């Protein structure tokens, strides 16, 4: 539900109305406790599947567009591929 | 599966009907990457759920007692607490 407080407006290629998902893909799992802080910092909480290949890849469960934005930034960092769902 | 040459079955806690599913309890991030090296290691594969208080768990896909009972004893050295199916 909508719990209030939390507004974000940022001027940037901010679209409306987006599920703030994201997904990323399989990555090595060294990097794995690193983008656990992140989930965990943005309270988002993620599902890290692991691969048999040996490498992870979380889905992130919906959360708000500031948060959303900084996760896939931060997977942006890592170079990553990732989806915005 | 069926790919021969696996002989790989050294007695263990044989319970009949088991799953030969391990589930660990919440342990810290930071040991998340060597955990998931032992399952794909011990062929395991697991789903880490991040927890939103920023510990994470997984639960392994059903393997064989001998793969199982070097990891379920893996999660005893490092004093988690887990559930052998």
């Amino acid at each position: 539900g909508s719990i209030q407080k939390v507004k974000n407006g940022n001027v940037a290629t901010t679209s409306p109305t987006k599920q703030n998902i994201i997904q990323s893909g399989a990555f090595s799992p060294y990097e794995t406790p690193d983008v656990m802080g992140a989930l965990t910092s943005l309270k988002m909480t993620a599902d890290f599947i692991l691969q048999s290949d040996g490498l992870t890849y979380f889905i992130s469960k919906p959360t708000s567009d500031a948060q959303l934005k900084a996760m896939k930034e931060y997977l942006d960092r890592k170079g990553w591929w990732y989806e915005v769902k």
